[PDB]
This record gives C-alpha cells, sequence and structure tokens, in this order.
DNA sequence: GCTGATGCGTCGACGGATCC
DNA sequence: GGATCCGTCGGACGCATCAGC
C-alpha cells in the first residue's frame, strides 16, 4: 500500500557514472508551491535541469525566489495565450540550451502553454503537461486529437536527435500505474483511449518508460494523489508523471526516481539520471 | 482599490443493483 | 448477507473574476 523509493543509482549499467540530473515536477501553482518551500526541496535535489508543470503563472507575475537559484540561471517559461491562471510549463536549466522551441508545431494544440522543447548537444529535452481528459470525459476527443499530434511531433523530433520526454503526461498506462484501476476505466486519465494512445506513442516513436523499464513489476509507485480524500497519506495514487527516452538513451539510463516525501503540490517530483 | 464570495478545472467512498 | 460490478456525488486546491464594500 505504502511506497518507499529505492536508493539513488548513480552509475549506468556499463559502470559509467551519471552526468545529467533532470528533475520534473507538477507544482499545482508556482506561487503557492514556492510559498510551500518547494524550492528549498529543489535546491537539495540539485538538478541539472528542472522542468515544471501547472505553473499557473504569467511571466510577469513570477515570484522573486526564481532568481535566487544560481544553479539554474537559464529559465524558459510558457503560458496560455487566452487567459491567466491555467496550465503552463517551465524549464530551468543549469546550462544554456542550444535551442528552445515551444509547443508541438500545430496551431490547435499550442494555445495553452503545455510543451517546451530544449535542444542540447547530445539530446533534446521535451517537457510537457498533456491536456487532461476532464471530468465527464467532456474533453476526451480533444485529447485524442492531441495524442496523435503529439505522437507525430515527438516521433519526428526523435528522428533528428535522442529524445527525453518528461513531465505530467496525464494518463496511467497500465492497471499497475494506479491504485484503483477498475473503478476508473471510465475516469479521465485511465480510459482505454488514453491508455492506448500512450501505448501507441511508446512504440511509434519509439520511447521507453524510464521507471517501469527498471522496475517493471513494482506497484503502488505513484506520482499523484488527490487531496480530497486523504489519498496521499493512504497512498492511493496514480502514476501520471513520466520520463520517456528514445532507446538510444537506454544504455545511458542510471535510474529514475519518485521522490514521494517532497510536499508542495498534489504531485511529487520525479528525477532522471542519464549518463551522457 | 481592497476583500471575501463564488466559480472553474483538476475520483475515491459510498451505496444500490444483481447473481449466488 | 456477502462478493463483484457500476453510477453518482460531496469536496480540496490554487488560480482568476466579481460583487460588495
Amino acid at each position: 500500500a505504502l511506497y518507499e523509493d529505492p536508493p539513488d543509482q548513480k552509475t549506468s549499467p556499463s559502470g559509467k557514472p551519471a552526468t545529467l540530473k533532470i528533475c520534473s515536477w507538477n507544482v499545482d501553482g508556482l506561487r503557492a508551491w514556492i510559498k510551500k518551500k518547494g524550492l528549498d526541496w529543489v535546491k537539495e535535489e540539485a538538478p541539472d535541469i528542472l522542468c515544471l508543470q501547472e505553473t499557473k503563472c504569467s511571466e510577469n507575475k513570477l515570484p522573486a525566489e526564481l532568481q535566487e537559484l544560481p544553479g539554474l540561471s537559464h529559465q524558459y517559461w510558457s503560458a496560455p495565450s487566452d487567459k491567466e491562471g491555467y496550465s503552463g510549463v517551465g524549464l530551468l536549466s543549469r546550462q544554456a540550451p542550444l535551442k528552445v522551441s515551444y509547443g508541438i508545431g500545430d496551431e490547435e494544440h499550442d494555445q495553452e502553454g503545455r510543451v517546451i522543447v530544449a535542444e542540447f548537444d547530445s539530446f533534446v529535452l521535451v517537457t510537457a503537461y498533456v491536456p487532461n481528459a476532464g471530468r465527464g470525459l467532456v474533453r476526451l476527443e480533444y485529447r485524442q486529437r492531441w495524442d496523435e499530434a503529439f505522437r507525430k511531433f515527438l516521433k519526428g523530433l526523435a528522428s533528428r536527435k535522442p529524445l527525453v520526454l518528461c513531465g505530467d503526461l496525464n494518463v496511467a498506462h497500465e492497471e499497475i500505474d494506479l491504485r484503483n484501476p477498475k473503478g476508473n476505466k471510465k475516469n479521465a486519465g485511465f480510459t482505454p483511449q488514453e491508455r492506448q494512445g500512450f501505448g501507441e506513442l511508446l512504440q511509434a516513436v519509439p520511447l521507453a518508460d524510464s521507471f517501469r523499464h527498471l522496475y517493471p513489476n513494482t506497484p503502488y509507485a505513484y506520482t499523484f494523489w488527490t487531496a480530497m480524500m486523504n489519498a496521499r497519506s493512504k497512498n492511493v495514487g496514480w502514476r501520471l508523471d513520466y520520463f520517456l527516452l528514445s532507446h538510444s538513451l537506454l544504455p545511458a539510463l542510471c535510474d529514475s526516481k519518485i521522490r514521494s516525501k517532497a510536499l508542495g503540490s498534489d504531485h511529487c517530483p520525479i528525477t532522471l539520471y542519464l549518463a551522457l
């Protein structure tokens, strides 16, 4: 029922040590999260790259603390065009990315502030906040439109350069990736359609599920728990937040964590260790 | 202009039907 | 009544907007 994450494995299968520490994290409000001491946690995790989801902040109103980070000088933000207070991703890197695109190059799917590409010397990092399917599955057909457009996008981008996809992808792939699989076959985030899109993306590109690639049988491994019904303490959660790697990066994979003791948000941080 | 009130977006506990 | 399968619904958040001062 409860979960304890394994010790950090900082050496690749080949014995090579880790060189990249990417940490992604849905903050459920960037200003509330900072008020909840989120960055004191981040400073201790000391990532090379910090990716953020559901910032719900405009580049104007960013808190000041976001400056007091001397290890992640290069910070790239992203918000919905229409209206304040929704969605919105961030990406903070220690070193300057060669390039920084935004969105998946598709007018329909870029208005909401969900995707940030970031090209590096040996790979490209995409951090995402995939559109939720919504209560009542009222936004479910949008999400399918998006799934295929995002699959097609990333497939292309992994042609050109090894791909690291991370962030809240808002589906739980298998029954194992959530606490209550049956009572949610029709909930946003575990529909047949959401689950098959992900499965399709996993192999069409192709991408590997960093965590389940090293811990393919370990359940109760959760990145999100709801805040209505005591779920986090009881460990009733979903695995909504991923690291998907091109198979080329698989020999470089040291470990993939789920830092479940870190509060600040209804999600918890997930860290990737890649030896590049 | 300030301040709370109400809203929008983001599911597991409970109870009722059913076959045994 | 007890096991399973399914349907509804109160309820927590962080944000914005808006009515009432």
